[PDB]
């Protein structure tokens, strides 16, 4: 009835129309057990402050069933742990670079001061050296993530294995009816694509200016992953951590995915679907129900046609199903009037640009006063004809916005919540309601990592009127 | 608005008795509060879950000297948290490793009587063991396990046998509550004993009107201290005394929000700074430590003696979640004559039900399962002060509603389901009772020395579509 059974974005511009597209290959290895990221432990709690330490470091990981792979990871050989943050708490972080080149810690999703706490290009930690930052957190319940933002080297470092999941909990809008037992009924899905060259990742080998694609899907750094379900309800926190690849998530048994959340948090109401497309950097939290299944059944989840995660059903321990409310979260959406900001995304490959300009680190491209609600007009000037086009996902640092309209029409069924990343189809005009809460220099860019690297970034000053600020910007790219 | 008084009639409180024993705050180090381990499942196959529980002997360091000789379930003393879920089948194995006969009464669980009931008819001999099956179909609530032989229940409870039982129903559970067992969700199993050379001797302390100890335990811990690491704390309080009433207070009159009673949640939450509990009663309360500083102690006391100290540490999370105004929907509209009468009478030796002592081979009442019948439990002890005692009526295999007390509305926290109810002298408490499973169930005074003496009786919960012949024997 009201069940989606399709993929929302315009198909004529999907990634697989590209001339140098790489199809995924289901690799020949044993079914590995799905790796769950460990929960990051606190060094200490002192007042409302919580002390964390995170090392960027090199290591070997047995991913295939042969040699190991040379990986980069946070507090480990590859990927990183679950980092919990709580709304209304102060956090002290220690960023230790144990890698042999400069990196940053961009907290994609966290609304914290820019451009240092933010973790964008401006804040660099040198090999050997480390960095300290403080910040308060004040935002809704949502799933975020951590990745490197060094310029122009992000893509390479993400490819090298740097990324981590970030859970943010707000006591005043959290839904404790949902599965929350991390590792058991509440799981991340960090989808990425890589190509192994003798059980080894070589970014230089696979590079494409329009975005680098791998031929082998990973999931939490696991290949041919299998997760055993021991409870009826499963909460998946899906994240497209690819450089370029779109994630068209489906199943052969068309199991209903009820989506409770997006990049910015819970949605007004739940949305039932059997498919879901995710562009880069976009998260979705979905519930699955295994009640009407028998023990031993496999529910294979596929990206397009290739299997990436298998959900095997065991004997259930308890029944973790709890009736939800109809409204998951209250959200004002009544906003009108002309756009005060315009972002024309244009080009492909070499040509990629924003408002005709490439990233310059010493330039402020826009300004907006914190607190106010201003409307944006993000557009894509790619050819609409099928295969002519391309889907760029706009990301904005230090904020969560609302999608107001797409070419005048209502946004897709699952976009009535807060987001920080949004797919723009060719020829489209997406209207966004943006509000900055903390001031500072923030980024906005295409989250296809090879585009950002090649200069699809721009900077905005979130202005506090009661604290005009002088900036000493340098370019380190 | 805020209740600040104990509910029951004071003229009949335990401390009017001629041979009352005052509690003594003992001189020992502040011990860390013991949290019962969660019982592991042997296996799961289908909707069935397999448990095994040993009754067994052991030594426990309770004081800071010698150890004490204790009895316990899967351990030296007390027992673990036993989780049950509504809408599941359970297979249990009861292994008696004690040197005398015991049972496994699941006080609170609505399961068939009188075998799976764990009542007197279900003895397990020393060395031998027993198997039982049963489905669970009841609301979210806290129950407990204790032995119920004839007439040795009191001695065996005193010896250390008891355990907390959590029962969860997915369709009426409130996941807003603290549920992280051991962290923000803990039991409070209040008991009183007297140590004779760091040793329990029931024969020494015995009083037919109920045995009293001079030393409060809490989860078998003396001078317990629990460190709070989260703003909201869920206490599951249980009076596991033989006789002693539990007048729970605090010197700093912290507000206790009472979410639940013996049969589970209340229609709405009730705020109070005090709460009285008679034997076998349970109450789940929330405390809020937001407006406190680190290092503060919130001492809970039974009467004038401290039993637990809640030290405030650095908080890890904020676990406070808005509750709804109605915690649970409950029909209370029920009228018409009582079809059942229980006259509780006597004290000490005289104690009796409807003029009769417990006889194990006799059916004292009958009631058809499914139907809602009204009961009239009364106390004919003198109303005049110091001349009366409060007997708590318990009924096996059912959860009832308190409809009225001497015609008046029941106390502020009695609008939910209970299985135990205090009856003041001269009182007439009207109860709405329904049996869901048939069999031979007990109803009795849960002052354990009264039950042993015989303040007990038996009812046949009759299934009309399965009349049964009973071969009842006295296993006393
Ligand atoms: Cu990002
Ligand atoms: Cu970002
Ligand atoms: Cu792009
Ligand atoms: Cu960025
Ligand atoms: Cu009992
Ligand atoms: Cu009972
Ligand atoms: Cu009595
Ligand atoms: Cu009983």
């Amino acid at each position: 009835m009201e069940l989606i059974k399709n993929y929302f974005f315009d198909e004529g511009a999907y990634d697989y129309h590209d001339g140098a597209y790489k199809h995924l290959i289901r690799p020949k290895t044993k079914m590995h057990k799905l790796i769950i990221p460990k929960v990051l432990k606190a060094d200490k709690i002192e007042g409302n402050t919580t002390y964390y330490t995170i090392h960027a470091q090199e290591g070997e990981t047995n991913i295939l069933d042969g040699k190991a792979t040379h990986t980069w990871g946070y507090n480990g050989s590859l990927l990183g742990p679950l980092i919990r943050y709580q709304s209304g708490r102060h956090y002290h972080l220690t960023l230790v670079n144990d890698l042999p080149e400069v990196t940053t810690w961009h907290w994609h999703g966290l609304n914290i001061p820019g451009p240092i706490e933010d973790g964008g290009p401006h804040a660099p930690v040198l090999p050997g050296k480390s960095r300290e930052i403080k910040f308060d957190v004040n935002q809704p319940t949502m799933t975020a993530w951590l990745h490197p933002h060094p310029c122009p080297h992000t893509a390479e470092q993400v490819w090298k294995g740097l990324a981590a999941p970030v859970a943010v909990v707000n006591p005043l809008d959290d839904l404790p009816q949902l599965p929350h037992t991390w590792g058991v009924d509440d799981i991340p899905l960090i989808f990425q694509d890589r190509t192994f060259h003798d059980s080894q990742w070589d970014y230089q080998a696979d590079y494409d200016m329009d975005g680098t694609l791998g031929d082998t899907a990973l999931v939490n750094g696991t290949v041919n992953a299998e997760f055993t379900v021991t409870r009826p309800c499963l909460r998946l926190r899906v994240l497209n951590g690819a450089n370029r690849r779109e994630l068209r998530l489906n199943s052969d048994q068309n199991i209903v995915m009820t989506q409770i959340a997006s990049d910015g948090g819970f949605l007004p109401h739940a949305i039932e679907m059997t498919k879901i497309m995710l562009t880069n950097a976009e998260r979705a939290e979905i519930l699955l129900d295994f009640s009407d299944y028998k023990k031993g059944d496999r529910i294979v989840l596929k990206a397009d046609d290739v299997p990436i995660l298998t959900l095997k059903v065991g004997e259930f321990t308890e029944d973790n199903r709890r009736q939800l409310p109809k409204t998951l979260k209250q959200i004002e959406r009544d906003f009108t009037g002309s756009p005060s900001h315009q972002v024309i995304m244009e080009g492909m490959d070499d040509s990629v640009r924003i408002n005709g300009k490439l990233y310059d680190m010493t330039r402020i491209d826009d300004r907006q006063e914190i607190g106010k609600n201003e409307i944006w007009d993000v557009s894509n000037t790619n050819d609409s004809m099928p295969g002519m086009g391309m889907i760029h996902p706009l990301h904005m640092h230090g904020t969560e916005f609302l999608v107001l309209s797409r070419n005048g029409k209502k946004p897709y069924p699952n976009e009535f919540g807060f987001k920080d990343t949004v797919a723009v189809n060719p020829g489209e005009h997406v209207k966004l309601l943006v509000k900055f809460n903390v001031p500072g220099i923030f980024m906005y860019h295409c989250h296809i990592l090879e585009h950002e690297d090649t200069g699809m970034m721009a900077q905005i000053e979130a202005v506090d009127p009661n604290n005009p600020q002088h900036w000493n910007l340098k370019d380190l790219c």
